């Protein structure tokens, strides 16, 4: 029944938004700790593994991982 | 400490991936029920509200909502 399915979607989006906001805050912290310690960014090791993880969803999955990594970027 | 922050990221991504997979399955169902009942797609009402919800994250947020809606599209 559509309305039950719709309310399942709204529950899923509440959970996703909360987790993405937290992921953005944690990534920002990791960024601070990288810059405040030098050392290269882990693009080809760790970031590529994150993109591969979400690639299980298909190519819109790869793009989703790319946006999550953008959300973790430092602001002045 | 980086390694603790890194393990928090990996926990957050496990949760996000599980919820996105479920959201894809539920959206597909809503799609089936729409087609199998006619009626217009709720682009300007419901989909726009989902994009607005994720827009709280910034423009990468708008793009994230667009990809979540794509993941819900029917396959033969």
């Amino acid at each position: 029944e559509i309305d039950t399915l719709r309310e399942e979607i709204d529950r899923l989006d509440a959970e996703i938004l909360a987790l993405v906001k937290r992921r953005a805050e944690v990534s920002k912290a990791i960024g601070k700790a990288r810059m405040a310690s030098g050392g290269p960014r882990l693009v080809h090791s760790r970031e590529m593994k994150v993109i591969e993880r979400y690639s299980e969803l298909g190519p819109d999955g790869k793009d989703l991982a790319i946006l999550l990594l953008r959300l973790g970027r430092g602001r002045l």
